[PDB]
C-alpha cells in the first residue's frame, strides 16, 4: 500500500547500522560516527541511482527544519544536561560560564571574520556568524568517557562537559536570531524592541525553564509507586516546555530545556531510584537514536546534493579553517586562563591542552548545517556550510578523537597512580584466593567431579587490568599520614555504604582527603569542613524578616473571625476574582460580555462587603489596628469608590492593584517554608559531613594505634584528630541552639532513614533464608519505599519538644508511665547563664542533669568534650556514687531537669521488676563503657561503629544473682566486657580490671560479694 | 512559525492527561481509561467549537489507519508478549490454543450472526465479520493484574493472558482480511490463491517471526558491555519485523511480532540482566503510551464525528449486544470445557466464570474501530462501528471491571490462605523487633538524643497488609508431612537465593511441593520429577543419525585435501556462485547482463573443476568410494553437460538443484550442533531439579530430627526421603552415561557459574569494606559480566576427557607432576561388565578404584547408595586400614583405575611436605564426614550446606606433632569436629567418640599416642 510509513524503515536501518558500527569499532581508535557517516555517503550515492531507496529516505532525509529541531535538539540537550554531574558543576559554575560564553562569543566572531575575510563566498556578518555559532558547537563525549574511566583530575571532565553544554546551548541561541535577520529577514526594529527581545531569549528562557522544572519535581515528589507517571511525566515535560517555550512564548526553549535538566537532576532525590536509573539509560538511548539520524541524513544529504557543489579550493578552506579553529580555541583558552586560574579549580597548561584538542564538534553542528542546507534551497549557501560543517566533525573525530588518548599519555595524565595499583593487585590476589576455594569446593562435589576443570580455570581467570634522624622522621610521618589518611577514607566509604552517610557528604569528605594527601603535612583540617555547614546570611536574615510580618500577636462572629475557614474562603475568593479582573480589562484593551463580567464584579464587591463586616463587627475596635486590616479596609474604600463610580481607565488599574496584593498575606508563609527548606539543605549537609568526619576520627584513632609505631608522632596524631573532633562537635551544638526547629527536622529525618534501611535489611536477611516468598517480600519493599519518599516531604520546621517529652523520652524512661510520672514530679528545672559552672569535678554526685536545652563543655583529667540537648550526666555518679568526673562549664544559656541523687535512689529501690530500672541505667552506661573496648579491640575488621553498637544492643547484662562465676559457655555467648567490680579466671586466678574486656582464652570468671564495688558484667549472645 | 510539529502538544497533553487519571483514580475501582476517554470526549466537543484545539488536535485525531496500526499494534502485541510467563504459557499451550483459535471463530461468527438479524443496518456476511472480530478482542490486564496480586490460581492468569494476547493475533488477521475484501474489493481469486493467502497470513508468518527472532537472539548472544546496541536492536527488530512482514512480503506482521516477543521472551538468557530489566518497563511505558494515545483519539473522533449519527435504538443495540458477547463467551468456554478439562490445568466453573466476566475490551478493538472510520469516511457504517465499539469498552470498564473484585470475593478466591498469613504476621513482627531495637540504638546516640521519637515511631511503622490412635496419629503425620513440605520449600528458596538453582527447577520444585501438600498423603514423589530430566526420543534419534552421515571414516595435493582451507574456499564458492544462478534465471524468467552472467558461470565451472581434480589427484582411487564425493562427480558430470550445451529451461533447473544441494554437507555438524543444544537445555534442566530435589532431602532430613516427634513417623518420612534420593541419583547417572559430552558441559557451565558468583560475592564484599573504590570495582563486575554471558556459549558438546585427566585432577593429585606421574605409573586400568562385584563388604583393603566410567551401587550395613565418574572409592580404607565398608556392584558397564593399599602407602612414605599428601588425604575425608555432622547440629540455623562446606574448607586439621592436647582458644577458632581416634577434655575427662563433634562447652582435648588409632581432628577458624 502506498501510505505506509516508509520513515520506519529508515529508523530501524539507521539502528542497525549504528549497531554495527560500534560493534565493529568498538575496539579501534576511529569512533563509530565515522562509520554512520561513511554508510550515508554509501546510502546516498545508490539513492540517486536507485529510485526505490530515494522513496525509503526522502521522507527523513529532506526532513522539515522545524521538526528536526523540535524533536532532536531537546532530546540531545536534555540528555547531555541530565548526565552532568551537577554538584561539581555548580561549584565550577563560575569558571564554566566565563569559559563558555565569553569563549563562544569570541570564537565565533573570529571564525565569522576569518569566513568573511579569507573564503571568496562573500559573505555578511549574519551569514558569517551563523557559520561561527555552527563551528563553535562540542561534543564532549569521547574525551569526558577517557577522563571518567582514568580518573585523573575529575574536575576537567565536567568543566568540559558544562562547557560543551552552555557553549551548545548559547551556539543554538546565536544561531536561532542570525537565521531570523538573514532568512526570514523583518523590518528594521527599535533598540527598545531589541532589548527586549534579548530579556526574551537570555532571560526568561531560563526562568520558565525552572518554573517547569519546580513544578515537575513538586510532582513528582508526590507520586508513589507508580514508575510509568513519573517516566511520562519527565518525557511530556522537557518537550512540552521546549514547544511552549519556542513557540507560544517565542522565549529560548534551548535554556529552558538546560535549566529544566540541571534542576531535575539537582532535585534527583524526588525521582524513585528504580526510575532514575531507567531514566538515565532512556535518555541515553534517545540521544543515541538522535545522533545516528542526524549522522545519516548528513550523509545521505551531503551526497545528494551538497558535493555536486564543491571546488577545489573548498578543501583549501577546510583545512585552513580547521587549523584555524583549534588555533581560536587555544587562544581563548590561554587568553582567560589568568582570569580562570583566580576561579574555582584553576588551569594548568595540560589541562588547558586537553581542552582545546578536545573540542570536538558533532550533532548539534550537523543539525544546525542541515537547518541551513533546506532553508537556502537552490543557494550555494547551504552546501558550502553542510560542505565545511561535515568535514570539520570528520577531521575532529579522525584526528582530535583518536590521538587524545596519545595525547593524554604524552602530557603524563593516563598513568595509573600507586594507590590504586596497590588496591587493585590486592583485589585480584583475593579474588584469586577465592576462586581456588570455590574450585576446591567444587572438585569434592561427587556430582561436578567429572567437569573439565581446565576449561573453567581458564574461563573463571580474571587478570588485573593495570598490568632518631630528620630523614627517617619525616619519611615514617609521611608513611602514618597517608595511612592515616587512607583509613579516613576507607571509613567514609563504609558509612556511605551503610546508608549512614548521603553521597554529597562522602564526595566531599573523601575529596578534601585527597587534597590533603597531596599538600606536605597537610591533614584534614576541619576549617575546610567549615564551609558545609556554614548558613549564608540571607536565609536566617529572610525568615527573621517574613516571620515578622506575619506576627499577628497585635490581635491575637468573633468565632468566624479566628477560624480557618473564613481566611480560606476569602483566599479562594480574591484568586478566583483576579481571573476576571485580568480577562475583562484586556478584552476592554462583545458589550454582553462586559456587562456581564461588571455584574460578577458586583457580586465580589458584595463578598469582600460581607468579609469586612464580618471581620468589623467580630473584632471590634481592634480590627483597624493590624496593617493588613488597613490595607484591606482601603481595598473596600477603593471598591466602593469605583463601584459608585479619566476614571475608566484608572479603574483598570485600581482594581487590578488593590485585588492582586492581597494575596501576598498568604504568600509569605509559603516562602518561609522555602527559606526553612533552604537552611535544612545546608544543615543538612553539615550534620552530614561533620557526624562523618567524627566517626571517622574515632575510628582512624584506634586504628592507628596498632598500626603506627613511634609513640611521639602517634601522640601527634591523636592530638589533631582530637582537637578536630573537639571543634566539629562545637560547632554543630551552636548551630542546632542557632536553628533548633531545623536541627531537630534533620535528625528526625536521619532516625527515620535509618529505621527504614535496618528494617529493608531484615527484610532481605529474612527473605534470603526463605521464610517469605518473592512477592511478599516485594510488598513489604514497597511499603518501605512509599515511606522512604514520603520522608522527602518532611515539614523541615518541627518544632521543638517542649521539656516534659524530653523527659518522657529518656532511654530508660522509655514507657512505664509511673517512673514518668514520678520522675516529672521530683525534676526541677534549673537555667544557667554563660560561662556558669553547672558542677565540678571532684563533686559528691548528689543528682542528675538533664540538658533540655543549651551546650556545656565538660573538663577533666584532656577529658575536653561538649554535650548539647537530651544528653543526661551524672549516670555513673549516682550508680557507682564515685566523686564527679568532669567539670560541667555552659558555653551559651543552658536550661537542665536536675533529679536529685536521692530521689534517684528512691525511685530505684520503688521500681522493681524483670526491666529493672537500676538495670536499664547500668545497660546505657555498660553500652557505652563497652563499645570504645569492642571497637579497640576489633577496629581493624570491618565492623563499623553502628555494627558494634547494634552487636551489644543484642546484648543482655549478666544478673549474678542465681550464680556468682561466669561460665565462658559459648553458645548463647559472642563475647564479654567487665564494667565494675573486679573478677578472676577460675582456673588461673587472673585479675581482670574493671574496665577490662574479657579475653578469648578465658574460660570462667569468679566474683566477690563486695557490695562497695558490686561487680557488673556485660554479655553479648549469637543465638 | 505555521510548521511546528503541532503533534508533539497532543501527546504530551495526552502524556499528562494520563497521569492524573492514573494519579486521581489510583484507588478507586474505575479504571483511569473511562477517565481518559471522558477527558477525550471533553477535547472533542471544545474542539469543534474552537478552531485552535481543531489545528491541534487533526493531525492525531485523524490519522491515517496504515500509520496507526504499523505504529501502534507493534508495540501493543510486542509489550503483550514480552511480558508473558512464557514457561507456564507453553506448558498450558493446547488449552489456550483451543480456547483461543476456536473460541474467537465461534464468538466472532456468532457476533456476526447477531449484527446481520439483530440491527437494522443492513449489514452484509463480510462487515459483520470486521465487528465480530474486533468485538472478540480482549484486554486482560486489569484482571490478571489481581490474580497475580491475589496469589489465587496462578495458572488462571497466564491462561487468560496467553489467550488474550493469541485471540487479539488472530482478530487482527480476521480483521485484515475482511477489511481488504470490503474496502479493497479485488476479482474473485481462484481456491488455489485462497489457499496460499492463507498460508500466507498463518504459516509464513509464524515462520519469519521465528527466523529474525533466532537471528536477534544470535546477534544479542554476542554483544558484551554495550547496553544501548541491545536495546537498539530489538526496538528495530520489533518496528523492522512487523513493517517487512506486513508491507513487502505481504506476511502476517502480527503473528511474526506474537512469536518474536515469546521467543526473545524465552531466550531472554541471551540478554544482559540490566537492560532485559531495562526493557521491560521500556515496553511497558510505549503500551501506555499508545493506549493512552489511542483512547484520548477514540474520545474526539466520538464526540465529533460518531455520535452526530447515533439514534435511541443504537443504545439498545448496544446493551443487547452487550448482554450477546458475554453470554457468548460464556458459552464458548462452557462448550469447550470437556475438552479443556482433559487438557493441561483444566477448568474449574469458578475459573471459568473469571474467564467469562474477565474479558474487557480495549486499545486493539478502539484501533480497528478507529481505521474503519477512516476507510468508511462519510459512510455510516464507520460511525456504528466506532460507537458501539467504545460503548462496549466503556461497559467493560465500567462493570466487568469494576464488580471483578467482588466476583472474587463471592466465589471465594480472594482468600490469603492460612500459610501465607502467618509468614506476614511473622515477617511483622520480627519487623516490629527490628525496628525496636534499632531505636533503642538511636536514643543512645548523643547526635540524635533531642530528635522527635513520636514522629519518627509513628513513620517507621509497618502493619499486617492482611490484618497412639488414628485421628490423632492423622493429625500428626499431616502436620509432619506439610511441616516437611513447608522446610522442602524453604530449601528450594535458599538455594536459588544463593545462585545454585535456575529459576525453572525452583518453580518447578516448589509447585510440585504445593500440589503434594493439598492431596492426601502425597509427598513429593520422584515419579512427578522425573519428566524433567526425560530426554526424547527425536533428539538422540537424530543425532545418531546425522552424526552418521557425517561419517568420514571411509575415507579418513593430498595435504591440500585433508586441509581445512580447501573446504572453507569450495563453500564459499557455492554460496557465492548460488547468487548468480537465482539472479541470472530470474532475470531470464539485457542480453549484456546474461552474457556476462555466462562467463561468471564459466569462471565459477573452472573453480569446481580444479576442485574436482583437487580431489582425484589427491585421494586416489579412494576418492569416488565416498557417496558425497559420488555427488560431487555428478555435479563436475552435469556440469560438463551443460557447459558444452527444452536444453535452456532444462538448464535453468539443473544448474539450480546441483549446486543449492551442495551445502548439505557443511549444513549437517550444524544441525547437529542445535541438537546438541536441545539435549543440553533438557539435561541442564533435568541436573538442577535432581540435584536442587536431592539437596533438599539432605537438609529437610536433618530438620526433621528436631521437629518431628514420634519415632515411627519420623522413620517413615527418612525412609522416604531415601527412597527419593536414590531413585534420583541412579536416574541422573545413567542420564551421564547415556550422553557423556553434553553432561561434561553442563557440570562445566554450573562450576563455572559458582566459581564467577562467589567472585563476585567477594569483589561485594571488600568493595563494602571500603578497600576498592566503587568504579574499579564496577570495572571488576562488568568483567565478571563478560564471562557470564560468555558462558551462555558454551560448545555445549565437551568431549570427555581421557581417563589420565581425570586421574591429573583428583582433589589430593591437584598439581604435584611427581606425585601424579609415579600414581599414573603404577596404576591400572580395569573393565567390569554389568552385575559383577568390584569389591565386597569386610574385605581386606587392598587399592583405591577411580571410576573413570559407569555407574556403581554401593550396598552396606540401609547404606545403598550411587557413584559415578570422578568418584573414588577406598580412601578410608588405606588411611585407616579397616575392612571393607561397602559392596560394589555394577549397574552398567565399568572402568576404574585401581591403585593398590601398599603403593598408597609407599606414595604416602615417599612424599612428605607442609600439604603432605596423607595430609590431603585425611583433609578430604575430614570435610566429607564434618559436613553431616555440622549440618546435623546446625541445619536449623539459616546455613544452606554450600555454606557449610566452604566454612569447612577455610579450616584445617590439627597437626598434634607439636603438641598432645588441643585448646579450645577461640580465637583462630571458631569450631571443631573429632574423626579418628579418641580423645577426653582436659578438665572433666569426658569420652569423645571418633566421629562426634565438640561441644561448645568443652574447654581442652587430651589425647593418646596411639598408633593402631592416631587420632585426627579438624578445626575451622575465624580470623
Amino acid at each position: 500500500h502506498a501510505h505506509a510509513p516508509k520513515v520506519i524503515v529508515f529508523i530501524s536501518g539507521s539502528c542497525l547500522f549504528g549497531a554495527i558500527s560500534r560493534s565493529l569499532f568498538k575496539k579501534l581508535p576511529i569512533p563509530y560516527t565515522v562509520v554512520l557517516l561513511i554508510l550515508g555517503a554509501i546510502l546516498g550515492v545508490v539513492a540517486s541511482n536507485v529510485p526505490l531507496v530515494e522513496e525509503h529516505t526522502r521522507d527523513v532525509a529532506h526532513m522539515d527544519p522545524h521538526v528536526l529541531l523540535q524533536i532532536f535538539l531537546p532530546v540531545l540537550i536534555f540528555e547531555s544536561a541530565f548526565a552532568m554531574d551537577v554538584h561539581t558543576f555548580m561549584r565550577s559554575f563560575s569558571q564554566v560560564c566565563i569559559l563558555a560564553l565569553f569563549g563562544l562569543v569570541v570564537a565565533s566572531v573570529l571564525t565569522a571574520v576569518l569566513a568573511m575575510n579569507l573564503f571568496n563566498y562573500n559573505w555578511n556578518f549574519s551569514e558569517a556568524m551563523m557559520f561561527g555559532a555552527i563551528m563553535s558547537a562540542t561534543d564532549p563525549v569521547a574525551v569526558v568517557a577517557l577522563l571518567k574511566d582514568l580518573g585523573a583530575s575529575k574536575q576537567l571532565g565536567t568543566i568540559i562537559e558544562g562547557e560543551s553544554l552552555l557553549n551548545d546551548g548559547c551556539a543554538i541561541v546565536i544561531f536561532n536570531v542570525f537565521m531570523k535577520m538573514v532568512f526570514f529577514p523583518q523590518l528594521t526594529s527599535t533598540v527598545g524592541q531589541n532589548v527586549l527581545y534579548f530579556l526574551q531569549v537570555a532571560v526568561a528562557g531560563p526562568l520558565w525553564g525552572y518554573a517547569v522544572a519546580k513544578v515537575t519535581v513538586f510532582f513528582l515528589s508526590h507520586i508513589f509507586n507508580d514508575a510509568l507517571v513519573e517516566i511520562t511525566i519527565t518525557l511530556a515535560a522537557t518537550y512540552l516546555t521546549y514547544y511552549i517555550g519556542d513557540i507560544w512564548l517565542e522565549v529560548s526553549g534551548v535554556l529552558a530545556v538546560v535549566v529544566l535538566g540541571l534542576i531535575v537532576n539537582a532535585e534527583k532525590t524526588s525521582i524513585s531510584p528504580e526510575v532514575e536509573v531507567f531514566l538515565h539509560r532512556f535518555w541515553e538511548m534517545l540521544a543515541y537514536l538522535a545522533n545516528t539520524l542526524i549522522f545519516m541524513m548528513v550523509g545521505v544529504v551531503v551526497t545528494q546534493k551538497a558535493l555536486v557543489a564543491v571546488d577545489k579550493m573548498d578543501w583549501f578552506y577546510l583545512i585552513i579553517l580547521y587549523l584555524a579553529i583549534t588555533i581560536i580555541r587555544g587562544m581563548v583558552i590561554s587568553l582567560f586562563s589568568p582570569i580562570l586560574s583566580r576561579i574555582g579549580y584553576g588551569l594548568t597548561w595540560r589541562n588547558a591542552v586537553i581542552m582545546t584538542w578536545g573540542g570536538l564538534r558533532g550533532a548539534v553542528g550537523l543539525a544546525l548545517a542541515l537547518v541551513v542546507e533546506n532553508l537556502a534551497g537552490n543557494d550555494v549557501i547551504g552546501s558550502k556550510f553542510l560542505f565545511h560543517t561535515a568535514g570539520i566533525v570528520v577531521l575532529t573525530l579522525v584526528i582530535n578523537a583518536t590521538t587524545i588518548q596519545t595525547l593524554l599519555r604524552i602530557l603524563g595524565m593516563s598513568d595509573i597512580s600507586i594507590p590504586k595499583r596497590l588496591a587493585m593487585a590486592g583485589a585480584v590476589r583475593r579474588i584469586h584466593e577465592g576462586q581456588n576455594r570455590t574450585l576446591n569446593m567444587l572438585k569434592s562435589d561427587r556430582f561436578l567431579a567429572d567437569a573439565d576443570w581446565d576449561i573453567a580455570t581458564a574461563a573463571c581467570e580474571i587478570s588485573d587490568p593495570y598490568s632518631p634522624s630528620p630523614r627517617e622522621f619525616a619519611d615514617m610521618m609521611e608513611e602514618a599520614r597517608l595511612r592515616m589518611l587512607k583509613a579516613e577514607k576507607i571509613s567514609y566509604w563504609k558509612q556511605f555504604e551503610h546508608g549512614m552517610l548521603a553521597r554529597e557528604a562522602l564526595r566531599l569528605l573523601v575529596q578534601h582527603a585527597e587534597v590533603a594527601a597531596d599538600e606536605k603535612d597537610q591533614f584534614i583540617l576541619v576549617d575546610d569542613l567549615k564551609k558545609s555547614w556554614q548558613i549564608k546570611g540571607i536565609y536566617p536574615w529572610l525568615k527573621r524578616k517574613l516571620e515578622d510580618l506575619i506576627s499577628e500577636k497585635k490581635i491575637a462572629m468573633y468565632k468566624i473571625c479566628h477560624h480557618m475557614a473564613f481566611e480560606v474562603t476569602i483566599n479562594i475568593a480574591i484568586v478566583l476574582n483576579i481571573v476576571p479582573i485580568i480577562m475583562e480589562f484586556v478584552v476592554q484593551d462583545l458589550q454582553k460580555i462586559e456587562d456581564a463580567l461588571r455584574i460578577s464584579n458586583y457580586v465580589f464587591f458584595v463578598i469582600y462587603a460581607i468579609e469586612a463586616i464580618v471581620k468589623i463587627l467580630g473584632l471590634g475596635r481592634h480590627y483597624i489596628v493590624s496593617h493588613w486590616n488597613k490595607f484591606d479596609a482601603f481595598i473596600l474604600v477603593v471598591a466602593l469608590v469605583d463601584i459608585i463610580i479619566i476614571k475608566v481607565v484608572k479603574l483598570f488599574r485600581l482594581l487590578r492593584g488593590l485585588r492582586m496584593l492581597r494575596l501576598t498575606k498568604a504568600l509569605i508563609p509559603k516562602l518561609i517554608l522555602v527559606v526553612n527548606g533552604k537552611i535544612n539543605n545546608q544543615l543538612s549537609l553539615g550534620y552530614d559531613v561533620g557526624k562523618g568526619y567524627i566517626i571517622g576520627e574515632e575510628e582512624v584513632g584506634k586504628i592507628i594505634d596498632r598500626m603506627v609505631d613511634n609513640k611521639k608522632i602517634l601522640r601527634e596524631l591523636k592530638h589533631i584528630s582530637e582537637t578536630g573532633r573537639l571543634q566539629v562537635v562545637k560547632e554543630l551544638g551552636l548551630l542546632q541552639r542557632e536553628h533548633p526547629g531545623i536541627a531537630v527536622s534533620v535528625k528526625t529525618r536521619q532516625a527515620i532513614r535509618t529505621i527504614l534501611n535496618h528494617s529493608r535489611e531484615t527484610i532481605h536477611e529474612l527473605q534470603g533464608a526463605g521464610l517469605l516468598d518473592e512477592m511478599e517480600a516485594h510488598k513489604l519493599e514497597l511499603t518501605v519505599e512509599i515511606k522512604m519518599k514520603r520522608l522527602m516531604n518532611a515539614p523541615s520546621s518541627i518544632p521543638p519538644p517542649p521539656p516534659e517529652n524530653l523527659l518522657k523520652n529518656v532511654s530508660w524512661l522509655a514507657g512505664d508511665m509511673k517512673l514518668i510520672d514520678f520522675i516529672k514530679a521530683r525534676a526541677s528545672l534549673l537555667h544557667f547563664d554563660y560561662g556558669e559552672v553547672i558542677v565540678r569535678e571532684g563533686d559528691e554526685s548528689d543528682g542528675l542533669f538533664l540538658i533540655v536545652s543549651g551546650l556545656v563543655k565538660l573538663y577533666g583529667k584532656v577529658f575536653e568534650d561538649y554535650l548539647t540537648v537530651g544528653n543526661v550526666i551524672g549516670e555513673m555518679g549516682v550508680l557507682t556514687k564515685k566523686p564527679r568526673n568532669a567539670t560541667v562549664t555552659c558555653e551559651t544559656t543552658v536550661q537542665v531537669y536536675f533529679i536529685t541523687a536521692e530521689d534517684m535512689n528512691i525511685a530505684i529501690d520503688t521500681f522493681t521488676l524483670y526491666p529493672s530500672l537500676e538495670y536499664r541505667l547500668w545497660r546505657v552506661v555498660a553500652i557505652r563503657i563497652a563499645t570504645p573496648l569492642i571497637m579497640e579491640q576489633m577496629a581493624f575488621q570491618g565492623w563499623t561503629q553502628e555494627k558494634v553498637k547494634l552487636h551489644l544492643e543484642r546484648g543482655y547484662l549478666v544478673d549474678l544473682a542465681e550464680s556468682h562465676f561466669q561460665f565462658n559457655i559459648d553458645a548463647t555467648l559472642e563475647d564479654v566486657i567487665l564494667i565494675n567490680g573486679t573478677a578472676y579466671n577460675a582456673h588461673t586466678r587472673e585479675e581482670i580490671r574493671s574496665p577490662c574486656l574479657i579475653s578469648r582464652t578465658v574460660h570462667k570468671l569468679t566474683f566477690q560479694y563486695t557490695a562497695t564495688e558490686e561487680p557488673r558484667l556485660f554479655v553479648v549472645r549469637n543465638a
